[PDB]
């Protein structure tokens, strides 16, 4: 594999008793001890040293011991096939990120030059579209459904090329595939086995990269989980970004990247000058725990989080079947926390949201912000399953379905 041809030329340009030590006296810092308690979990304790520990700087990839905790995961999870090639063959190698959206960023960063061709199914993540934007690519837009990806849409789309122009400069071939292969935001999709096979076989043929985005992992509701990406990773060209964010802390901003190691190299360099790590005190408060715990102890905590979650989906269905009669279309959520609606008899929602339903005590976002193109009209909305009550989501569809009317009666 040559991973330069997928990079940016800044990228590779990129470069890594002892009075050397750049860092400041640990004794001057004034947080001395810390107490954190855990529900149905131990207490974590910060004791002078671990105190110093988590108040000095920190490895840049990670902190040692939430690095290993996760390789183990990530094995014991994917068991990626690139766990034991050379360095240069795309062995797997991780790294903590201040969010899943700091290694996102970081690889659209290292990849990224005004006029390369990037893939992608639209309705996509904000987040990610806001970051490719500026970044000058050709958002190729790839036809999705239910069960997410049309591997035919894709093989149709790649017939612009030939197989052998990836080796070749002068063409220019999707530098990426990028998806949310589980309970996509904002429609809430995710993908099959034998379709991602089928998209991973489409990405082998005409030798892309695929940048997996799964935060909602752990939020499956299908029972069994479906393999990913990174679990069926032969080339290794997959870059995964998982989050702790939906299960763990979305404040404490700890999240992590599994792939190449040539190319999370070239991401770690770019932090290295950027946020230089994450939070130390949060890496070893996440790590701690989680230790203790073991992946038992995670598991157990994963189960309590998905029926959670469950009873929300359920929820949040059991209303729009009482207040969406037939007013609007959903598909069930597979995974994740949001339900996409689509407004029957209406061309764009975005007027009867942030002008109708916000005077009503009711925000849900418009379907306008997950496109490249959010002029364009949609009947679309996201309502989020994550908070809400069944009497709050009751009381907002009934309001929401008196809009839908209103403006059926133009
Ligand atoms: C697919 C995908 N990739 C990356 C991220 C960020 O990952 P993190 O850093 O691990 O939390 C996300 C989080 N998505 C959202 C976050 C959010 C935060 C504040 C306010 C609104 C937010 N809305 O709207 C979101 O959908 C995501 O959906
Ligand atoms: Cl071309």
């Amino acid at each position: 594999m040559n991973y330069a041809r997928f990079i940016t030329a800044a990228s590779a340009a990129r470069n890594p008793i002892s009075l050397a030590g750049g860092l400041p006296n640990p004794n001057m810092f004034p947080f001395k001890t810390a107490v954190i308690t855990v529900e149905n979990g131990k207490t974590i304790q910060f004791g002078e040293e671990m105190m110093k520990r988590a108040l000095q700087y920190s490895p840049s990839a990670g902190i040692p011991e939430l690095l290993s905790w996760l390789k183990q995961l990530q094995i014991k999870l994917h068991n990626p096939p690139t766990i034991h090639y050379p360095p240069s063959q795309g062995q797997m190698d991780l790294c903590v990120t201040s969010g899943s959206q700091q290694g996102l960023c970081k690889v659209f960063e290292m990849i990224i030059n005004p006029g390369d061709n990037v893939l992608l199914d639209e309705p996509a993540y904000s987040g990610t579209l806001q970051s490719l934007h500026p970044l000058g690519c050709n958002i190729i837009n790839v036809a999705s459904d239910e069960s997410g990806i049309v591997p035919d849409s894709l093989r149709d789309i790649l017939s612009r090329w030939k197989p052998e122009d990836a080796k070749n400069p002068q063409k220019n071939t999707p530098k990426f595939l990028y998806t949310v292969p589980n309970g996509n935001n904002p429609t809430g999709n995710s993908l099959t086995s034998e379709r991602k096979k089928e998209i991973y076989e489409l990405a082998r043929k005409y030798d892309f990269l695929i940048i997996e985005d799964d935060p909602y992992y752990f939020l499956q509701f299908n029972k069994f989980r479906v393999p990913t990406f990174l679990s069926m990773d032969v080339d290794g060209r997959v870059i995964r970004a998982d989050s702790f964010s939906k299960i763990i802390s979305s404040g404490l901003r700890i999240g992590f990247l599994t792939g190449p190691k040539p190319l999370i190299e070239r991401v770690i360099l770019h932090i290295q000058v950027s946020t230089l790590h994450p939070s130390t005190f949060n890496q070893l408060m996440i790590s701690q725990l989680l230790h203790e715990w073991g992946e038992e102890g995670f598991m157990a905590h994963v189960d309590r989080v998905i029926d959670f979650y469950s009873n929300q989906k359920d929820a949040i269905l059991a209303a729009a079947d009482k207040w969406l009669t037939g007013l609007a279309e959903w598909h069930v959520p597979a995974a994740g926390m949001f339900l996409w609606i689509k407004v029957k008899g209406i061309n764009d929602v975005k007027e009867l949201i942030e002008e109708k339903a916000v005077k009503m005590g009711v925000l849900m976002l418009p379907g306008n912000a997950f496109y490249v193109d959010s002029s364009a009209p949609s009947p679309y909305l996201r309502a989020s399953f994550s908070s809400a009550s069944p009497e709050q989501m009751d009381v907002a569809f009934q309001v929401l379905a008196q809009l839908i009317k209103e403006s059926l009666l133009v």
